[PDB]
């Protein structure tokens, strides 16, 4: 339970770090 | 078997993460 | 806590390269 | 053993989605 | 040890990759 708790502590800010960059590559479309 | 089972699940998602930063990067391309 | 340790070592540099990325794209916008 | 096989597992498709992302990178440069 | 280890081996090519991918969005800003 402990080490799956860990596993998702970093996948908990990865989600940020993920839709951040597709909010990003489509930021880029700006034309 | 449940250590694997974890990796797999993080693979999962990746699959999608993957797929659509490609996809994103292709789109880019839009001229 | 020393295998805690190690797991936060990685996302310690990886702060970086994320922030790094998002910068980076931002940059792509100078137009 | 297995336990390194399991991490060059993940490494061997990572091998293709870096190797693409450089290449999606490069495509980009279409001018 | 050898636990370490493995975990530095995975490190010392990502160097590489987040090295290069920084390298590749620079680029892009040819213009």
């Amino acid at each position: 339970e402990t080490g799956t708790l860990i596993v998702n502590s970093v996948l908990l800010f990865l989600a940020f770090v993920v839709f951040l960059l597709v909010t990003l590559a489509i930021l880029t479309a700006l034309r």
